[PDB]
């Protein structure tokens, strides 16, 4: 049926780093295992002069089971040969956080209106992927337009992640 082949998945041709910055509401998210980012996600991306992206990302994140605090989390992305395909190495302000380098593809997007982004953190031996995660940002916080939602429900189903989504308040806890 269909392919779930992470190699398979199409992302945003002639993706534009300059386009992409400013400031993105997250909207939904499909979870990894160990689930980090909760809520009241809101995500800053800016490009410098040598056209390297970086980003940082507020929100209401999950530390132990028992408990999610406030936290400011910070973020570099390194080119690949694809330029929608990012390696994005992260970390929190605070010291005690998460950190990481995961795969960071803009799978689509509209600079303007919507984007999807994708990272499959472990393949599966048969090329689909084992651990993923995805967001869907808008740049208005009160949410996409039906044609935008229409055109990001299309690209979830795309990435084999359409049942699996949960959306994201904005509710100022943070
Ligand atoms: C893709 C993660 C959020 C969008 C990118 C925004 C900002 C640049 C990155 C800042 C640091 C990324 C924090 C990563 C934790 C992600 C997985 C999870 O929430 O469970
Ligand atoms: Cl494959």
């Amino acid at each position: 049926e269909r392919d779930c082949r992470v190699s398979s998945f199409r992302v945003k041709e002639n993706f534009d780093k300059a386009r992409f910055s400013g400031t993105w509401y997250a909207m939904a998210k499909k979870d990894p295992e160990g689930l980090f980012l909760q809520d009241n996600i809101v995500a800053e991306f800016s490009v410098d002069e040598t056209g390297q992206m970086s980003a940082t990302a507020k929100g209401r994140v999950r530390l132990l089971n028992n408990w999610d605090v406030c936290a400011d989390m910070v973020g570099t992305f390194t080119d690949t040969e694809d330029p929608a395909k990012f390696k994005m190495k992260y970390w929190g302000v605070a010291s005690f956080l998460q950190k990481g380098n995961d795969d960071h593809w803009i799978v689509d997007t509209d600079y303007d209106t919507y984007a999807v982004q994708y990272s499959c953190r472990l393949l599966n031996l048969d090329g689909t992927c084992a651990d993923s995660y995805s967001f869907v940002f808008s740049r208005d916080p009160n949410g996409l337009p039906p044609e935008a939602q229409k055109i990001v429900r299309q690209r979830q189903e795309e990435l084999c992640l359409a049942r699996q989504y949960r959306l994201i308040v904005h509710n100022g806890y943070c």
